[PDB]
């Protein structure tokens, strides 16, 4: 069995199960009609293929569907699908990877809740939202760590903006579950060595696709900081006296800047909104957000097309069939925003510029803009194509090749 | 001597000489003040690195500077720089390549002028422009064939729109000088064989970077038609009842559609305007316009970055330093338009969406919009960065590698 097919079926079945059990469960309170089936399946797909693509307000979700999405996105986190693959490849490192999965989860949702309760601060916010502190902590942890980014509140982290606690206490899980997974894996195996030599020193790699040679661990930790600090520097050199950053203090704004820079890689947790930000920053986000997480700067089948060519074709489709809204509301439906959304689907971040109705070239009729955050392109065909891009991007490691026959000079 | 350095100096010196002799020569009539030095050097760079980037109206150019640009873009056409490289590599195929250069030029500017004179039709247009029929034919031929696209008239080919003569009689030179150069080279060597075997059959290639194995000639002629027909089909399936295509007949509109599809690769001659065209067509143009001309679908130094990464960095720069106009006039300065311009500089097509002032979100003050056609980003820094992209894109064959150290999963 080709692991591509196996994981495709895994994700498809888990998404279907999540969608069904999300449809069944009660909705928060009773005054919100259940969203159309497409929105629900979109939320299930986003949760499974750890990303975000909110597409449905998170304050319109019960405390039961919150746990459902918790266990729908955990089953779909990178480390888990890695453990589930090791199990089949084992029929001993699986034990340690699962142990650290559990350890980091426990630390996360036993520290976030402690911060929430002990020091009130931004504790009344979640209480007003109707989300329990325990459920909020669980959802955030199983999201952020799985590098999903789904936040319990409609605001996202902008509600927790102006409070650095849940930003520096959450991001470490972004840096502990998706990109710097091998680095901390090796670093903790170094401590475990007190008691497992064959896993450390160079060899066959134990057939573990998420383990790298020691050289590449340190060299991938370099690419990260150099990209994280690059995004942080650009965002602090462009959007520092911006309109969406005025009421924050210097430290309480740099916290959000670092959160955005770190999460932009493959987590997708937003504290700002990607509409009042210069296009030279969202372009850098797109560029640093298309890159696969184990992409390293090492200074030391023919019918398939390259991932960038596939993204080009998908953007071509999104623009080809969602006309009459690009030509009607160009500011909101700018090809920059379309590209950002498509490459968020592909990169499994879930960055979204939203659909602030104030940006319409001309306000027509009743525009009671929802707080979904750019629920795709508000067309069924576009939502389906975006979900296809999402599924193609989750299993990107099995198609990253491409090209070949497209032979350049 | 690394040929990259030699050709860089060649292009730099030729551009400087062209700029100086363009500054010296009289301007058309006397009522047009000479454009600022940056615009003149921009025109020289565009002519040298066969592209377009009009940046200065062509009806404000004398009949002497027209010949200057004629001989400034010929010296810079791909075939010529290939012959000049063969000369140095010869210190016999140089003779045949030069012969066919001359033959196609002669046919072009002895047929276009014949069509212009014999059948009046769109002959009064150029007469009104003030451009002589002979000079118009020369400029068009030395442009189109060198795949430059500079058109003598301010309109471009939209003035010659509604007249298929100068569209199907010019495009063949687009398909005879840049992309299907090797195909016709081999096909004509087949006829010459009547009299040169070692150049045809597989061997060392004679060190000719513009010659391909017979298999790749037929396989590159495939990629072209399949891309040409793809662009033609998309443009005819989207922009066929458009506003900028209403007054044309079915055949007289399909002629322009085919002209746009064929020229979009590496010529850059516009009959329409890239503002009243759906973004799903300009996106396809960008995708089919970043590809190098000898790119084939074959179904049978560490500090450098990949060409797409370099383009990403250049677009990041263009957006980073040309702020306050993206946030002030988003419709005209859309990142889609910026990307189109940057990848036109890189691909050496010279496609330009123009700056129709009607597209401003709010018309402020006196906007006497020029007919330049998107003279860069109307900022000196942006014009310089665009010229740098242009020079980096002309000698793309010497940097197409890149990446390496950026090691993906």
């Amino acid at each position: 069995a080709h692991p591509f097919w196996l994981q495709l079926l895994y994700f498809l079945f888990i998404s279907l199960l999540g969608f069904l059990m999300l449809k069944a469960l009660p909705m928060k309170t009773s005054m919100v009609p259940r969203p159309m089936d497409l929105d629900l399946i979109f939320t299930s797909v986003s949760a499974t293929t750890v990303s975000s693509m909110v597409a449905v307000e998170m304050e319109s979700f019960s405390n039961s569907q919150l746990l459902l999405i918790t266990l729908l996105m955990l089953l779909g986190g990178e480390v888990f699908t890695s453990i589930l693959g090791l199990y089949f490849t084992n029929a001993l490192l699986m034990f340690v990877v699962m142990g650290y999965h559990a350890v980091v989860h426990v630390a996360g949702y036993t520290a976030i809740v402690v911060y929430l309760s002990a020091v009130g601060g931004a504790g009344a916010v979640v209480a007003g939202k109707g989300i329990s502190a325990h459920t909020f902590a669980i959802f955030t942890v199983v999201s952020t760590f799985a590098n999903c980014g789904f936040v319990p509140t409609n605001e996202g982290m902008v509600s927790f903006r102006s409070f650095p606690g849940l930003l520096l206490l959450v991001m470490p899980h972004v840096l502990l579950g998706n990109t710097l997974f091998p680095v901390f894996l090796r670093l903790a195996i170094a401590a475990l060595e007190r008691v497992l030599l064959i896993r450390r020193r160079r060899g066959g790699g134990e057939g573990y696709h998420h383990l790298l040679p020691s050289s590449r661990t340190r060299f991938l930790a370099l690419t990260v900081a150099v990209l994280v600090v690059a995004q942080l520097a650009l965002f602090c050199a462009m959007e520092w006296g911006s309109d969406g950053l005025r009421g924050l203090t210097a430290g309480q704004k740099l916290v959000g800047a670092l959160f955005m820079a770190v999460n932009s890689r493959h987590s997708g947790e937003m504290v700002l909104d990607l509409s009042t930000v210069s296009s030279a920053v969202v372009v850098l986000y797109v560029v640093m957000m298309y890159l696969p997480p184990y992409t390293t700067f090492v200074p030391v089948q023919k019918l398939l097309m390259s991932p960038l060519s596939c993204l080009a074709i998908f953007i071509v489709v999104i623009c080809i069939t969602e006309r009459r809204q690009i030509a009607d509301d160009p500011i909101n439906y700018s090809v920059l925003n379309i590209v950002v959304e498509v490459i968020s689907a592909y990169g499994n971040v879930g960055f979204s510029t939203g659909y602030s109705c104030a940006r319409q070239v001309r306000p027509d009729g009743s525009c009671r803009d929802l707080w979904v955050g750019f629920s795709g392109k508000w067309s069924k065909q576009g939502k389906l194509t975006l979900m296809a891009v999402m599924f193609y991007g989750r299993l990107k490691k099995f198609s990253l090749h491409g090209g070949q026959a497209w032979k350049i000079e």
